[PDB]
């Protein structure tokens, strides 16, 4: 129908918008610790401590499957590696610092995301 055509050009445009604001989000991690899914191999008991892993690289995956239906659910995967992060990681760790500064310099990317969001709507 006309109307699905319409729904996905919108869609592909939020994922437009979204793979803007994922690289932008995952330039504030210059270490790229949060680029990969934390390794199984290299963390056996990871999964025994967060049940519900993320990391920029599965998040670009479910991005380009155009899998987020708004920025609310793109949100919630950035703020998992963020949250994840800082209670697998004790305060004094480069990766629990990391995460810090990533969610504060993240905030001002996903600030303006939401506006323009809601504008373009
Ligand atoms: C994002 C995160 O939690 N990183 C720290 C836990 N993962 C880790 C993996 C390999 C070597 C050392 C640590």
């Amino acid at each position: 129908s006309m109307e699905q055509v319409a729904m996905e050009l919108r869609l592909t445009e939020l994922t437009r918008l979204l793979r803007s604001v994922l690289d932008q989000l995952q330039d504030k991690d210059p270490a790229r610790i949060f680029a990969q899914p934390v390794s199984l191999k290299e963390v056996p008991d990871y999964l025994d401590h967060i049940k519900h892993p993320m990391d920029f690289a599965t998040m670009r995956k479910r991005l380009e499957a155009q899998g987020y239906k708004n920025l609310h659910e793109f949100e919630e995967d950035f703020d998992l590696i963020i949250d994840n992060c800082m209670k697998y990681n004790a305060r004094d760790t480069v990766f629990y610092r990391a995460a810090v500064r990533l969610r504060d310099q993240g905030g001002v990317v996903l600030r303006q995301a939401r506006r323009e969001v809601d504008s373009i709507g």
